[PDB]
RNA sequence: GGUAUGGUGGAAGCGGUGAAGGGAAACCGAGUUAACCCGCCUAAGCC
């Protein structure tokens, strides 16, 4: 499901974006909530973590992100993001719905995937 | 009358790879599951 390579520091900027968006606005976390967030177009950003077995459980979500034109990014460890998502469990995927104070920043980080193509 | 299988107070397992628990399902989306000691409140159900 890993479509494009990402910097780990940029993944960190994304993670901090998920924290700030968690506190100041609405988000969803785990594949179910987050794919449902895409399908309903509420997803303003999709955060995937690459350490996932089975791969397939996340595999369906990234194409939909380009299919519904929702930005998507990778983060090194689902555990670290689950902690960033404010839960006690590793979370393979997360979505920012309401960016909150993170909004501008996420736009900027979104720009990176715009570049990440090809 | 009495009696915790209900509840209050005190010195290891399932779980966002979706737990329990509601619900016919859709759908919810975060914590649940503890007979262990005493000492309190309660009486369905029981003698």
């Amino acid at each position: 499901y890993v479509k494009f390579e990402v910097p780990k520091e940029l993944a960190e900027k994304a993670l901090q974006a998920v924290e700030i968006a968690r506190d100041t606005g609405k988000i969803r976390k785990g594949t179910n909530e987050t794919t449902k967030a895409v399908e309903r177009g509420q997803a303003k950003l999709v955060i995937i973590a690459e350490d996932v077995d089975p791969e397939e459980i996340v595999a369906h979500l990234p194409p939909l992100c380009e299919e519904k034109e929702i930005p998507y990014i990778y983060v090194p460890s689902k555990k670290e993001l689950g902690a960033a998502a404010g839960i006690e469990v590793a979370a393979a995927s997360v979505a920012i719905i309401e960016p909150g104070k993170a909004r501008d920043l996420v736009e900027e980080i979104a720009m990176k995937v715009r570049e990440l193509m090809k």
